C-alpha cells in the first residue's frame, strides 16, 4: 500500500477509536 | 487526493481528541 | 533512523492493539 | 516539521494512548 492509502487507513482507525471513546 | 500534510494535520488533531477524552476518563 | 514505512508498520500495529484493548475494556 | 517527524510524534501519541487505555481497565 501506498503511504498515501496507509494514512487513510490510520485516520479512519482513528475517528472509529474516537467515537467508541465517547460513547463511554 | 487529500494531501499528505492534510492527512496528517487530521491524525493529530484526533490524537489530541482522544488523548483528552481518555484522560477525562481516567480521572479518579 | 526509522523510514517511513517502517514508522507506519509500528504505527499500524499499535493501533491494532488499541482497537483490540477497547473491544474487551471493563 | 518534517513528516517524519510527525509520525514519530504520533507513534509517542498512541504508546501514551495505550498506557492510558491500560489504566483505564
Amino acid at each position: 500500500l501506498s503511504i498515501e492509502a496507509r494514512l487513510e487507513s490510520i485516520e479512519e482507525k482513528l475517528s472509529m477509536i474516537l467515537g467508541l471513546l465517547r460513547t463511554l
